[PDB]
């Protein structure tokens, strides 16, 4: 019985592996086969014990391999549970005894510990490049193949409010402003140093805030005689008696709500390796021999082999290289502490959510004496939770075998094997199995990606510069990947997929008494809102996010402690002229690293998103390991990625990584006050040998950031097929002095700025300009006057009652003025400010006024390919709350006379885009209100500026698509290009191996939402379960396969027909893109103008405190479940012409891309940004779905599937046999 017919093909979800073609000396193929009719493991959910589950799965399932020939016939099967193999014999030279007629010499014994590994199932086969008869098969436990049937979800913290107690917070969020403790009122830092109410003034003197940390030479030693960094005059509030605090029992107690925990710890897997681990076995195969089957050995991929090479700083991930001051600063603000806190990242802790709080850090943080807090503890009852590799993360790291010499590499998979709705298990590193020359012994090791990627610089890429990829010597950046594959394009090892960057969304910190007005950012900081994008709520930020608590309150019992700690306002910043830097910085800047005292200068620092990112993220520089601030890590993969690796070093690295003392957090608080960002590696360590592994990397196009924003506007939304640029007719539109404003570009929007205002050019302002008017009143100026931008008419222009200053030119006397421009001339502030600080601000000549930045452009590119950019809405679109078509205007003729007709919120939405433009792309009200057909079929959702006495109670929502950033296909090669499937888009890195300068660098092909079957695939509740792999044809075109039968099975059963649990129970629905968003409350008086400036966006938009009445409505709280939005949108798409047969599988193929496709040299020979935008609009072509007419086609490489290049099938497919 060679061919078991009860078995049928299948595909392993984690790697898209279905089969392996073979050619040359051993032609044919290998394919996975199983009993596809079994149940697996079997709303009244119950607990499954692991042992009994694995027992029943062994007793009720069957897995094998199937061998084919060059003609496509099945030769035999290999059921490891029923096989009885024999280890093969060798000669004196250790070569496997083989002859093309007799087969292999069988010694008459089984492999070692074979009778305990035989029940594990094969999921991956890779052929040896040095021996076409030697294969490496990967085995996993049976319970891992059916883990998706257990459905163990992540929980929310239990709440006492629902809001739809008080404060209006939803989904369990704890938010409560902090108050000062009158008991510790002495612990405020005094501005001491010297050598004017608007500075340290102790009267009218310029004073810097002095921080001093000193030790006793008397008798964790030195006794820390004084620690200014332990001061805490501001403390967390008390609420119903007991203080508010982030506790791990918020999720329930381990045992109606129960916290999420890993199925098996790292320890249990290490202790039952034969049952619970994953194994590699070597296989010898000759299909035309007498003795054809011989199993050489079996090797285990022990998780501890990886966790033993983790950096030492990963043992206590609740700490960082900022010590105690940052711990208390983040704890008071209701945030998580450390770099990898378990409350944000529970998939890598054996405790799950039973440790998801801020306590037990491995250091003393609540001692009675301020001089004993911050000392690393050796007591073991107070040990922390270390970053580990439990069940789900461990099996997320298993896949993608690759040979090179004697080295067998395991790069990981995308994580769909153990992924849940609101979890994100990922690959943390690489496993290696290295064999000796004879193949008679093997060693197993693993290294984290953090270590292998530790030598990245800026000149190693060709796209965006300054991405948050840097790291430091503590390895606080933990790059995790969703791997597509590792392939050899000639001699180059290419690695590709998506990756987590460092966290930039919560870099800015709010003021301590502004939390209850900025609930969204507080949720992002508590780990409750699993959202990596930057949100636009800049009013309540502090001016800079790196100050200890001692600098927060006041010395005069006033408001916030300006000039040190006040409301962020880039209009109130100083200017970096010589006599100002000499007055405010130079008396002190030469004493910081001196006598153990650092100083905060009375210098006004302020800036928008780009300024915060450029100063407190981990952006890339030209020096490696030079990151001074790693804020946190991302929840999900938020960037496209591709890397080239030196394969010779990967097989030559050490087996065990030796870290030094330069890789640990300091033991006492005096030791880290005298720190250095760089320390040379110590003798007897090799952790610096892993750096040269990366030679080049890519994140997509080869474009400069501002040029990427026209490509992004030319890319359609995969939801309906309308481009994000809204057909905006480039620079020739009416929007300057069927078509709408664009989402990502400024070219043609607003006024034509030729600026010299602050520290020529021919750029634009965009939407939300605040130009002052000129003399007559009709002519417009190129700037905003400081006298207009700062006005007290609490006031959003001057909430902290700042005043002007000036410095008389000798370096001397300060202390007041209106700033006469004669002898005092040099005023501390600016005079002409840029005429924009909205989310669309982009000034190449003023960093403090820019909002768009590369770290956000990469995320917007990825989430725009996934079709899941959150939008801000305050109209539910339902009866009596519809967003009418006349509610929005775009013609600059009307906008110049009134700017609130654009409905730009300028508070609460995503940074970097035009929110009305995204509303127009998603829901299409402007293109709906231009015809009688479909009677405004738009669902009527959107945002409209509030009127006389209405407040805006808005929330962020997702359009409803279910593509995640872990939907990564397998990596295929075709010529000198690499390509893989990413959600619904087939990407192709065309200019990464051999960069052809003057080309875009990428090609995109997506699913066409104007075709019925592809549209059903796009809007499927689980569209990545239908992916069956990609492979290259004979002509050089990449083709993908989809199995649509589950899509039809789900379309046949409606579950969310009338679901209202979102608004009634405040639980997160089981949708992959459900996010615990909050409400943003803005009063109508915020959009009124002030007096030479009539712009509603002159100041920042001040929000309103959130109370138990400021909560959402029910009809709007309903849209927090993406299935309701999905229903409304597909109902707008309403039509019923089902195919019959409703094909069971569909096959897509890339079109033919010419030698002139994606070329920029034809237009790069006006600024290059405007040139590329104009070329795109020249190459650019009333309905709910944009028909794919193929005008947006092979001249750029950005195009969708034609009907002819997407072949449907009649019968479904689980596995694909390729010979």
């Amino acid at each position: 019985n060679a061919i078991n017919p009860r078995l049928t093909p299948w595909t392993y979800r984690n790697t898209s592996f279905s089969s392996l073609p073979l050619t040359g000396e051993n032609p044919g193929a290998w394919a996975l086969v199983r009993d596809n009719s079994a149940k697996g493991i079997t709303s009244q959910q119950t607990t499954y014990d692991p042992t009994r589950t694995e027992a029943a799965l062994t007793a009720s399932t069957t897995f094998a391999l199937r061998r084919y020939d060059l003609a496509g016939r099945a030769l035999y099967d290999l059921d490891f549970s029923k096989l009885n193999p024999q280890t093969p014999t060798r000669d004196q030279t250790g070569q496997i005894t083989f002859n093309p007629f007799g087969g292999f010499g069988l010694s008459g014994a089984a492999p070692q510990q074979w009778n305990e590994v035989k029940n594990k199932v094969p999921v991956e086969v890779a052929q040896d490049p040095s021996n076409p008869y030697r294969f490496a098969v990967l085995l996993v436990p049976r319970s891992v193949v059916y883990y998706e049937q257990l459905q163990r979800g992540l929980g929310l913290p239990q709440q006492r409010t629902e809001s739809g107690s008080t404060t209006g917070a939803m989904f369990g969020l704890k938010v409560k402003n902090a108050e000062a403790d009158t008991a510790k009122s002495n612990e405020k830092l005094q501005g001491a140093e010297a050598t004017s109410t608007q500075r340290g003034g102790g009267d009218t003197k310029v004073k810097a805030l002095k921080i001093e940390v000193k030790k006793k030479s008397d008798s964790g030693q030195l006794q820390l005689e004084k620690n200014d960094l332990a001061n805490a005059p501001i403390k967390r509030s008390e609420e119903s008696g007991q203080s508010v605090q982030l506790k791990a029992d918020d999720f329930g107690t381990a045992l109606s709500p129960t916290p999420w925990r890993p199925w098996l710890a790292t320890e249990q897997i290490h202790k039952d390796l034969p049952k619970w681990s994953a194994s590699i076995l070597i296989l010898y195969d000759a299909p035309y021999a007498r003795n054809r089957t011989a199993i050489d050995r079996v090797d285990h991929l022990d998780p501890k082999a990886m966790t033993a090479n983790y950096p030492p700083s990963w043992r206590t991930p609740k700490w960082n290289h900022h010590g105690l001051w940052d711990w208390k600063a983040r704890d008071v603000l209701l945030q998580t502490t450390g770099f990898f806190n378990p409350r944000r990242h529970p998939e890598w802790f054996d405790g799950g959510q039973t440790v998801a709080d801020n306590e037990k850090t491995g250091f003393d943080v609540d001692n009675s004496e301020n001089t004993k807090q911050g000392f690393q503890k050796e007591a073991d009852s107070d040990k922390s939770a270390p970053i580990a590799l439990p069940f789900e993360a461990y099996f997320a790291n298993i896949g993608n075998l690759t040979w090179f010499g004697q080295a067998l590499l395991v790069f990981g998979g995308n994580g769909h094997v153990t992924k849940s709705a609101h979890t994100a298990p990922l690959s943390i590193g690489v496993f290696r199995v290295r064999y000796n020359a004879t193949g008679t012994s093997a060693t197993v090791t693993g290294w984290p990606y953090a270590l292998l990627f530790s030598g990245m610089v800026n000149k190693q890429t060709d796209g965006l510069k300054d991405l948050p990829f840097n790291n430091n010597r503590w390895f606080e950046y933990v790059p995790r990947m969703a791997v597509a594959g590792a392939k050899f394009v000639g001699r180059e090892l290419v690695l590709a997929g998506t990756i987590t960057m460092g966290d930039t969304a919560t870099v800015p910190r709010l003021l301590y008494d502004e939390l209850e007005s900025n609930l969204n950012l507080v949720a992002q900081g508590q780990g409750l809102l699993r959202e990596d994008l930057q949100l636009f709520t800049p009013y309540g930020w502090a001016n800079r996010p790196d100050l200890p608590i001692g600098a927060w309150s006041s010395s005069s019992s006033s408001s916030h402690n300006a000039p040190y700690y006040f409301h962020n306002n880039p209009d109130w910043q100083d200017r970096p002229i010589q006599n100002v830097v000499d007055a405010f910085i130079k008396p002190w800047e030469d004493k910081n690293g001196k006598d153990d005292a650092k100083y905060i200068y009375p210098y006004r620092y302020s800036g928008m998103w780009a300024w915060q990112v450029y100063n407190w993220s981990n952006k890339l520089t030209d020096q490696p390991l030079s990151a001074d601030f790693v804020n946190e890590n991302a929840y999900q993969p938020n960037s496209l990625f591709a890397a080239i690796l030196n394969p010779e070093l990967l097989a030559a690295l050490p087996d065990k990584v030796k870290y030094g003392k330069e890789n640990e957090f300091a033991a006492n608080e005096y030791e880290r006050f005298n720190q250095k960002l760089t320390v040379a590696p110590t003798q007897g360590t090799n952790w610096s040998h892993f750096s040269p592994t990366l030679s080049r990397f890519s994140t997509g196009f080869n474009l400069v950031g501002s040029v990427l924003d026209q490509v992004l506007d030319y890319v359609p939304w995969i939801g309906n097929g309308y481009r994000y640029g809204n057909n905006h007719r480039g620079v020739d539109d009416i929007t300057a002095p069927r078509s709408f404003l664009p989402t990502f570009s400024n070219i043609g929007v607003g006024l034509k700025a030729n600026v010299q205002a602050t520290l020529n050019l021919q750029l634009w302002t965009g939407a939300g300009w605040r130009n002052d008017k000129a003399s007559s009143g009709q002519s417009d100026e190129n700037h905003t006057k400081f006298t207009s931008a700062t006005g007290m008419d609490t006031s959003a222009g001057n909430p902290d009652s700042l005043k002007q200053d000036n410095i008389s030119k000798s370096g001397d006397s300060l202390t007041t003025q209106d700033g006469n421009a004669i002898d005092q001339q040099e005023a501390t502030n600016y005079t002409n400010l840029p005429p924009n600080l909205t989310p669309t601000a982009d000034w190449p000549n003023a960093l403090s006024f820019t909002n768009k930045n590369n770290a956000q452009r990469a995320q917007l590119f990825l989430r725009g390919l996934l079709g899941s950019i959150p939008v801000l809405v305050n109209r539910s679109g339902s009866d009596s709350n519809k967003f009418q078509a006349t509610d929005q205007k775009w013609s600059y003729t009307d906008l110049h006379s009134d700017q609130t007709k654009l409905n730009l919120p300028a508070y609460g939405e995503v940074n970097g885009l035009l929110n009305p433009a995204l509303v127009e792309t998603y829901f299409g009200n402007t293109r709906a209100g231009g015809s009688g057909s479909n009677t405004t079929s738009s669902p009527g959702i959107g945002f409209k500026i509030p009127e006389q006495n209405n407040d805006s109670k808005a929330t962020l929502i997702t359009p409803g698509l279910a593509w995640t950033p872990q939907d990564v296909g397998n990596l295929v090669v075709s010529g000198t290009t690499v390509s893989f499937q990413l959600g619904g888009w087939l990407v192709t890195f065309t200019d990464f191996v051999k960069p052809r300068a003057g080309y875009l660098g990428l090609q995109l092909t997506g699913l066409d939402a104007s075709d019925a079957t592809q549209r059903a695939l796009i809007w499927a509740p689980r569209p990545w379960a239908a992916f069956r792999g990609s492979w290259v044809n004979r002509l050089g075109r990449v083709e993908s396969v989809w199995d649509l039968k589950g899509v039809w099975a789900d379309q046949a059963q409606s579950d969310s027909q009338g679901s209202t649990t979102t608004a009634t129970r405040n639980a997160l629905p089981e949708h992959p893109n459900a996010l615990a968003f909050q409400v943003s409350v803005v009063e109508a008086s915020a959009y009124k103008p002030n007096s030479t400036n009539s712009s509603p966006y002159l100041h920042l938009v001040k929000p309103k405190k959130v109370t138990q009445s400021d909560k959402l409505d029910d009809d709007l709280k309903n849209l927090l479940d993406p299935n309701q939005v999905r229903t409304k949108l597909r109902q707008s798409f309403g039509t019923d012409h089902s195919t019959q047969p409703q094909p069971q599988s569909l096959k897509t193929t890339t079109p033919v891309f010419g030698t002139s496709s994606g070329n920029l040299s034809s237009v790069l020979s006006l600024s290059p940004v405007e040139k590329v935008s104009g070329w795109l609009v020249g190459q650019l072509p009333t309905n709910n779905l944009a028909p794919n007419t193929n005008t947006g086609n092979d001249v750029v490489g950005v195009g969708r599937l034609s009907e002819s290049n997407a072949a449907k099938m009649n019968d479904d497919v689980d596995g694909i046999v390729r010979t």
